[PDB]
């Protein structure tokens, strides 16, 4: 009971990661290699960022490229926040949040070079997400995800429990290639994600909020297996980061 | 007859490679690339590029690392031409090159931080390279070899009997990648190299050289059977090339 991510509210989960920048692992550095891969695009290119969250990957993703990008995500919190830090960084003419669903999204078939994905806030997916977002790029566009992936052909019990259980379309990274290559995008690279968009910039931040969280939802038993919960996902890092990681899937549409 | 690359001598095949700077697709931006994924060296740290040649690639990876480099090659006439290019680049001291067996290595258990591949000059093989060249390789460094794959999983016969004579163990990414990962090493990293590794720097230096090759062997029957062939793969990729290519594989012994 409370040992399983799939345990809590939506509204729930959403009302503790609007209080970070990520809502997954990341990094300035990551999001630049990524870009690093795909064409390069004017200011009138247009570009989607599907389960983007609070922004804050996205806001990284306009330093290294051009044109209008849309950020989509379910919960309106998050749109709400979006919008709030592309003001905040003087760059709401071009990043725009709205609220919408990651599979049926408000876009012309073809209308879009660039989709962008980094895992947080909900998922549909990756064989799902590489067949379905395809009709809304256009033909020698790019995509571009992060995904939890594992590393090796078998792990320790615990650390598969864990993922079968959080995201039971987690495979190995050759898996993952194969499905972006049939879902007919050419698999134009694949990186591992370093330790520090783990540590400093998904973990650590949350070391600041929590403070006045607990202070707020101490009396909230729910709250506080939340939290409990949240500190065994750090501690199974420490633990088993050799086993699994993210991985930065970047592939071109034939 | 003379349709098959085994068909010819090797101090033959080499005779005329020796006059280009690469012996396979390559360019200064895919080193740089391979590079921006492993770990920055000091000038005391050890590296090998295995299967060197003239020393093309070697230079250029010279200019972004540092530590000593040794070139091993099988051909002495490639040697002899890597130490004048060292030479003539003032950096004879830090690169040198040597003869040697690509399956036999004239180092130390754990003596390099990198080994260095990009396929020219025969090869051993992905899955064998990756098992053998491990023993050299210090706990944590990496290894970042180039190899022709496939890119989809079926192509015409006529491509596909090209590589199955040519290079037999020519394998899908996702197969690269699981032999790189049971071999010991994380699989950092992979990307296709753009096209310009072919055409610009592969292809095109071989236009320069055409001239003088043909007066001196337009009499040799074997020699004109050489040029044809070459002239067949230049056209094999403009025709093939959503089939296949080179993609750079990083990996960090674990």
């Amino acid at each position: 009971n409370n040992t399983s991510i799939h345990d809590f509210d939506f509204s729930f989960i959403c009302n503790y990661f609007k209080l970070l920048k990520r809502q997954g692992p990341g990094s300035p550095e990551a999001t630049r290699k990524a870009v690093s891969f795909i064409n390069e695009l004017t200011d009138d290119a247009k570009i989607a960022d599907i389960g983007c969250g609070t922004g804050g990957q996205t806001l990284f993703l306009a330093d290294y490229v051009k044109g209008q990008i849309t950020g989509i995500d379910l919960f309106p919190d998050f749109i709400e926040i979006f919008n709030e830090n592309a003001v905040k960084a003087n760059c709401a003419d071009r990043v725009k949040g709205i609220t919408g669903s990651m599979d049926n999204l408000p876009f012309q078939n073809e209308e879009l070079d660039l989709i962008w994905s980094e895992g947080a806030i909900y998922n549909i997916g990756f064989e799902r997400g590489m067949n379905e977002w395809s009709k809304y790029l256009k033909k020698g566009g790019f995509i571009a995800v992060s995904e939890a992936s594992w590393f090796t052909s078998e792990r320790p019990a615990e650390i598969e429990d864990f993922w079968m259980d959080a995201y039971p379309e987690i495979s190995v990274i050759p898996t993952c290639i194969d499905k972006m290559e049939r879902a007919g995008y050419t698999p134009t690279a694949h990186f591992i994600l370093p330790e520090n968009c783990w540590t400093e910039h998904y973990f650590a931040p949350q070391d600041e909020v929590r403070e006045t969280f607990m202070k707020e939802h101490a009396g909230n038993k729910t709250a506080m297996d939340f939290m409990k919960g949240q500190q065994y996902e750090r501690s199974l890092y420490s633990k088993y980061k050799d086993y699994y990681g993210y991985v930065f899937y970047i592939g071109q549409k034939r």
